[PDB]
């Protein structure tokens, strides 16, 4: 590794992550589950883009007809990840498993929270014992069976690579 090289991880942290995963959009978009999207990932509800609207305006605090600033997208996107990490740090299930991880890995884990919810990843209870038994290739074939992952590739998998390897490489090189 050259001197840049080792510096990279330096540079990453679970904000750079997600942001690479989730990308960062402006205006209100249909993810790749075709739910209303903005931001940084964020979901506003599960058809009507008037809801969605409604919740952008509610999200946002102000009348946005479905656009926000960079700067409000960063905000929405820091309360997003402030509430997965609570989220995984509250639950008797998560925290665990949590604890036991590195802290690479433990961005990975934060991720996956943010994209499918606290209740959708503790029920991953394979992959869970898996990542505290540190079974890192078993636990990353599991995820790759997961709808979480089969429906949507390409916003999950570098969070599984992550999982694997406890590295930054699936972020290098975009």
């Amino acid at each position: 590794p050259t001197t840049e090289n080792l510096y990279f991880q330096g540079s990453m942290n679970i904000f750079e992550m997600l942001r690479i995963d989730e990308g960062l959009r402006l205006k209100i978009y249909k993810d790749c589950e075709g739910y209303y999207t903005i931001g940084i990932g964020h979901l506003l509800t599960k058809p009507d883009l008037n809801a969605a609207k409604s919740e952008l305006d509610k999200a946002i605090g102000r009348n946005c007809n479905g656009v926000i600033t960079k700067d409000e997208a960063e905000k929405l996107f820091n309360q997003d990840v402030d509430a997965a990490v609570r989220g995984i740090l509250r639950n008797a299930k998560l925290k665990p498993v949590y604890d036991s991880l590195d802290a690479v890995r433990r961005c990975a884990a934060i991720n996956h929270v943010f994209q499918m919810g606290v209740t959708g990843v503790a029920g991953f209870t394979n992959v869970l014992r898996m990542l505290q038994q540190k079974r890192w290739d078993e636990a990353a074939v599991n995820l790759a069976k997961s709808r979480w992952y089969n429906q949507c590739p390409d916003r999950a998998k570098r969070v599984i690579t992550t999982f694997r390897t406890g590295t930054w490489d699936a972020y290098k090189n975009l």
